[PDB]
């Protein structure tokens, strides 16, 4: 991976635990990186999530099968323990595998339903997600939505609101209040955050959220009679290439999930609408020829920009 | 645009008027640019020609809306006038636009039907189409060919007269009638001009005297030619406008007009259908993709009667084309 | 082509005699080179190889026709002899063409129902095939198998014996006898040798194969007294693509050939899937993603990689 040390070092959200099943082998892309995950037939066994690649003769090891807590690459059947140790060469049975007879292993946890994945050294914990313990909270996973954007300009997307009345007409905008009222925005070791903000959808609702990282973002909003929240993480496949899932946590009835599952869904395909179509792919930094403008409804947008050029970050901007 | 400034500085077509209706929002693509071209819902509203974006995120303003003489970009709904002058962001309802809420503007002009663009400042005038003020004349427009081609490849096939008897067997040729006769090519102040040139066409009618066609072309600008053909009963001219989509990739139209009865326009479009599309196999399979100018593939040959695909070159090369050659 | 002029000036097949009709005009692609195959209407008329081009205006070859001892160009109608002399230009019928009318050519020779071509000046002789004159021996041939592959990542698969208990096992092994004994290599003059080496279907075979250069390989199969012998022919289409075809020939029932011609097909297949997978796509030589690794049993891959580099190829390896 070419991917800056500051993004090497995070915690990515890549699949959901539930198609992680016991003894299955998935894939996943991770800042270039092409990553093969399975675990062993064992119930409660761990998720291994390694480089998709066979050091013998390059194959990609998804292409195998799991047996006796081990992943066996289909070429020439050599078998790589949970460590990815490699335990047997089956041409050279009683042979000591070399050392380099080794897959590459990357760092995986479990935590909300999700799997999460640090390809260098975890410097951080996972993002917090207060109401995953609050049992007052239902809770509910949209599906996984693949887009033709950078990463950063998929988040840069989800931080604007003031596009809010112009493409989520009736669900968070409303044409006749297009204004957007003084925010509030801050950068700091907590990462950025966005005072609470007045919606109005053609009711009211209050809305704040976020970022610890820059590609997992904490969304809340109360209503009349509810507070919907979600986690929001965004899997950098590349410098040009996203997925996109929410986890969404609400403490109104539970009967509410279909509508709640159908307005995120509308409201999503609005906006990779417009994020297909921005250019340049990478999101541009402070500083398809002209240059961005600003008005000072974008104070969240830019400081975003202005705090990942203070991370260093090259990958997936411009 | 890598595009050289003698290109830049000419006008190209881009779109037929009678396609790009009032309140309408078109796109279309000249030398590597993507371009917008909108108009108000009033009548008789002019044509804005536009670079395709939007200088705040980026986004396409062709994504959006015509309303109250303005194009509004889809994300945020700011609003440029018909000078592309950002005159609203509705975020901030009050305050003035910054100055440099603009969008990228260029020359537009309506002529003969066709709307003409010129990226740059405009030095020539569109060329001139003497028969279209002419009552005598009726007019019609081919469909548009896109082209995996060149745009002066595309010309050059146009300016060829010899390749008629083997990929035009009928409407402009003959298989056995193949020998080329010395031709007139003159490149001088007003153009690459090829002189009166017998057409030797193949009979479809055994009832009708032969149609003797006597043609004669001339491009006063590389990407336009005026064709003039006299055949038996009447007088056939045509327009050609190859739009530079970029270095290899061509839009071909033609606006044909004659002088014979009005009912011959199936046939007269259904002729040019057959041509160019024989014309496009051709031109979809040559390498280079770019056209040689004269000087690992072996280099062109030239026979006498290429004297005018020759002469072609050799203006190019004088006029400083790079863009499209090589 | 950036070819190395050691793979320029040897022979490779382009076709079967088989593809090629009298009167026919047939495609192919060498080492970067489009070219075209035409033949005149008549009885045992020789197959012409040019480059595919008209040096008039640039028009392939190909999209023209056989008319006489002639091929035409579509465009402007010139006559190219069999020598690739333009003998006729239409538009000027009593004017002879100027000397730089004429097609690039190359060397072709027929041999053992192949078409064989040389882009450069041939050093060696075409390979030999002893069994082709031996009327004890029945003779089929596959299908053209076109793969997205480094035309020496495919013969890289076909000189390795280890894989065949894994991905063709029950044609070429099975997993419970997946143990490789000692090799036999040996590169000198002659090429490089893999020496007899026992199969597994007592339930085996003995195999040997030999390259004399390195995209052909002759290839014998001794079991239950019948023999199998092969001519392996790799078209190295460029450095990342291949076409793949046999000559086989074997001594036993004639009623074996569609099962002969199966059992290959199921193999190259098997194969195929392995191939197209492989990064990176050009074999990788020895060095003086992580590096491949090589155990006891790749004693002749690891073989093949020393003689590439050897020899100075820089195409289509890496
Ligand atoms: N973390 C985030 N989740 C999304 C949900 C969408 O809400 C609904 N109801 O669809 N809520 C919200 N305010 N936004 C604004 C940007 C992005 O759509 C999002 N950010
Ligand atoms: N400006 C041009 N219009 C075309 C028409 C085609 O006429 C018909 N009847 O199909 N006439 C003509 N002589 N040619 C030669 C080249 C190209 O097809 C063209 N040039
Ligand atoms: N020259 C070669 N021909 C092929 C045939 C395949 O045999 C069958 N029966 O399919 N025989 C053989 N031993 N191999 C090993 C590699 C490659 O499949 C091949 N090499
Ligand atoms: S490539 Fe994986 S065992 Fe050989
Ligand atoms: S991107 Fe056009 S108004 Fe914001
Ligand atoms: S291009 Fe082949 S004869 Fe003109
Ligand atoms: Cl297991
Ligand atoms: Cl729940
Ligand atoms: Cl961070
Ligand atoms: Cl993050
Ligand atoms: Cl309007
Ligand atoms: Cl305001
Ligand atoms: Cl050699
Ligand atoms: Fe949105
Ligand atoms: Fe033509
Ligand atoms: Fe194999």
């Amino acid at each position: 991976t070419t991917a800056d040390l500051i993004l090497i070092n995070n915690w990515y959200v890549v699949a959901k635990v539930e198609d992680c099943r016991p003894g299955s082998i998935t894939t996943a892309h991770l800042l270039g990186v092409k990553l093969v995950l399975w675990r062993s037939h064992e119930q409660n066994s761990p998720i291994q999530v390694w480089q998709d690649y066979c050091p013998h003769r390059g194959v990609p090891l998804s292409m195998g099968e799991v047996a006796n807590n081990t992943l066996v690459c289909p070429y020439h059947g050599w078998r790589y323990n949970q460590a990815g140790k490699c335990v047997q060469i089956p041409a050279h049975p009683d042979m000591v595998p070399p050392a380099s007879a080794q897959a590459k292993t990357y760092h995986c946890q479990e935590r909300y339903g999700l799997v999460w994945v640090c390809l260098g050294n975890p410097v951080n914990d996972i993002p917090s997600f207060p109401e995953w313990d609050d049992p007052n909270y239902h809770k509910t996973y949209t599906k996984s939505y693949l887009i033709q954007a950078s990463p950063f300009r998929v988040m840069d997307n989800s931080i604007d609101v003031s596009h809010f009345p112009f493409i989520h007409e009736g669900i968070l905008g409303d044409r006749n209040h297009a204004e957007v009222e003084d925010l509030e925005v801050k950068v700091d070791k907590d990462g950025l955050t966005m005072g609470k903000y007045q919606v109005h959808t053609s009711d009211s609702m209050v809305n704040w959220f976020r970022l610890s990282h820059p590609l997992c973002q904490y969304c809340s909003t109360e209503a009349s009679e509810m507070r919907t929240v979600d986690l929001m993480v965004v899997t950098p496949i590349d410098e040009d290439n996203s997925v996109l899932r929410y986890l969404i946590m609400w403490n109104g009835s539970k009967t509410l999930e279909s509508k709640i599952l159908a307005d995120y869904d509308q409201v999503i395909e609005e906006d990779i609408r417009i994020l297909h179509s921005q250019q340049p792919t990478r999101l541009p930094l402070l500083s398809g020829l002209p240059q961005e403008i600003h008005v000072p409804s974008d104070r969240c947008t830019v400081a975003y920009r202005r705090w990942l050029k203070e991370l260093g970050v090259t990958y997936g901007v411009c």
